[PDB]
């Protein structure tokens, strides 16, 4: 691991992600986020808004340390995720619950940056609708966001974790319509 309060350590650990969830959120996604990552070093180019990069820093160092908490949050709100028959039981399994745990987390870090929901929209949207097609209807799902929001707020003061919350909350919302209106 390697954390940094420098502009390139965004940019690479968006490249990372790209390079790392690729196979999984498909070729229009990757495009997007190629764009992404093109614009944001462009207006870069013309200076960077200090505040938004600094929440997106502070997110972005501390991932797994997020990761792990709400990972630990969720297992104990919902044991069933983990036990036998669970969607988490298997090492495997678990180990994916983590990876799209982080991954969720660099959807929010490119909206902070951006201000703008709009990575949500185009890739957080079809993810999430792919990661029910090869899930299911869970119904413990729905409180994953939430540690993963309460994890992430948690190491933010009140002006930031305003900032940060709407990305969550339309995440959240967006799977409820996902979780309860997939099979219609
Ligand atoms: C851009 C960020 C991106 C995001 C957030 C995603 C989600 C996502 N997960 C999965 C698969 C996926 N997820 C999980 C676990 C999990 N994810 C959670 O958020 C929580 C919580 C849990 C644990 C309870 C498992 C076990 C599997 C494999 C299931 C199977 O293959 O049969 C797919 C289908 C394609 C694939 O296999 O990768 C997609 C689209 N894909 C991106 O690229």
């Amino acid at each position: 691991g390697r954390g940094s309060e420098d502009f390139q350590y965004a940019i690479d650990m968006f490249k990372k992600f790209i390079e790392e969830a690729a196979a999984s959120m498909g070729p229009e996604a990757v495009k997007y986020a190629k764009e992404f990552l093109k614009l944001l070093k462009e207006y870069h180019k013309n200076g960077i808004n200090n505040r938004l990069l600094k929440i997106a820093l502070l997110l972005l160092r501390n991932q797994k340390k997020i990761v792990d908490k709400a990972s630990q949050d969720l297992w104990r709100r919902h044991p069933e995720l983990i036990a036998p028959g669970g969607i988490a039981f298997s090492q495997r399994d678990r180990a994916l619950c983590l990876r799209d745990y982080g991954w969720f987390l660099i959807l929010i870090v490119m909206c902070l940056v951006s201000g703008d929901k709009g990575p949500i929209e185009k890739i957080g949207l079809k993810c999430i609708r792919e990661m029910y097609n090869s899930l299911g209807v869970v119904p413990a799902m729905m409180e994953s966001i939430r540690c993963l929001k309460e994890a992430s707020l948690s190491l933010l003061d009140e002006e930031d974790a305003n900032e940060t919350a709407p990305y969550f909350d339309y995440i959240i919302k967006a799977m409820s319509l996902e979780h309860h209106h997939h099979h219609h």
